[PDB]
């Protein structure tokens, strides 16, 4: 079916949790032991939330390669995504050290470091021009270049510095700072305008390494993100563009990284952005 009248026709019929729990079941399942080694314990935030082997990130290390971290490679669209968890206070240097790695442009953040009352990632970047972060296990400096706050959400502009080559590069942050604590956004239509300023900035782009993003877990917020960038782009490619099939889509995502989309909350707003969002690129 269409994607509007699909929609429409799941909240007359009230069968959001129905639609949601089919595609739990159909999700892929793949092995991920490298992130349940004991040795690896301390570097995932949630024990129900990891990275399969067969995508996931490997840091150019011999003592230890893991982060949990994955590779999302979406063929027809020609896009490419790494979702990543929220940097623990033992694991900002190796978030870094894969920025580098990777060759990435910019980094997407979809939470803010404390909701709800507990903290959901670490202050894993500099907030003062002259107070820098010096990383000594990865061997990377970062500095605070500027900063523009906007309603919605911040820009950042970051110098990463690998200490062992003296080479610089520029990172953009680009911070979504008003999900709400509970639920989802009444309007896509601050989400849409964030995701085209990510667009605008060359960091979703070939000539760059791929987009690092993430929330807490990496995958509900992440998942709408990079579901939503991907349906867009191949509404514009297709010479049929109501062929698009959000469900598969986000199935087609789940064999890179397990359990995007965490509630039927998330993927009813991941429709209505799709659906809103293909009226304002014409
Ligand atoms: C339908 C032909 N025109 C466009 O698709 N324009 C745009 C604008 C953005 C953004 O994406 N497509």
């Amino acid at each position: 079916m269409e994607m509007e009248k699909e929609f429409e026709q799941i909240d007359k019929s009230g069968s959001w949790a129905a639609i949601y729990q089919d595609i739990r079941h159909e999700a892929s399942d793949f092995p991920s032991r490298v992130a349940k080694l004991p040795k690896n314990k301390n570097r995932n935030r949630y024990r129900d939330v990891s990275p399969f082997d067969h995508s996931r990130i490997k840091l150019h290390q011999e003592d230890n390669d893991y982060i949990n971290a994955s590779l999302i490679k979406m063929e027809e669209a020609q896009r490419s995504y790494i979702l990543t968890q929220g940097p623990l206070p033992n694991t900002v240097g190796h978030f870094w050290e894969m920025v580098w790695e990777q060759k990435s442009r910019g980094v997407v953040m979809l939470n803010r470091v404390m909701e709800k009352g507990s903290l959901k990632c670490a202050q894993y970047w500099p907030q003062k021009e002259e107070k820098e972060m010096i990383f000594e296990d990865t061997n990377l400096k970062l500095t605070l270049i500027s900063e523009d706050i906007k309603s919605y959400y911040t820009v950042r502009q970051l110098e990463l510095e690998n200490l062992t080559t003296q080479e610089t590069r520029e990172i953009l942050h680009f911070h979504y700072t008003t999900w709400p604590d509970f639920g989802v956004p009444e309007s896509p239509a601050s989400f849409l305008n964030f995701l085209f300023k990510v667009r605008e900035s060359g960091s979703l782009s070939p000539e760059h390494g791929p987009v690092v993003v993430h929330c807490s877990a990496g995958i509900g917020r992440s998942g709408t993100f990079c579901l939503a960038d991907t349906c867009l782009l191949l509404m514009d490619k297709r010479k049929d563009p109501s062929s698009v099939d959000i469900k598969k889509v986000l199935l087609e995502m789940r064999k890179f990284r397990m359990g995007l989309i965490q509630t039927a909350d998330q993927l009813r707003f991941s429709y209505l952005a799709v659906i809103e969002g293909a009226k304002f690129i014409m």
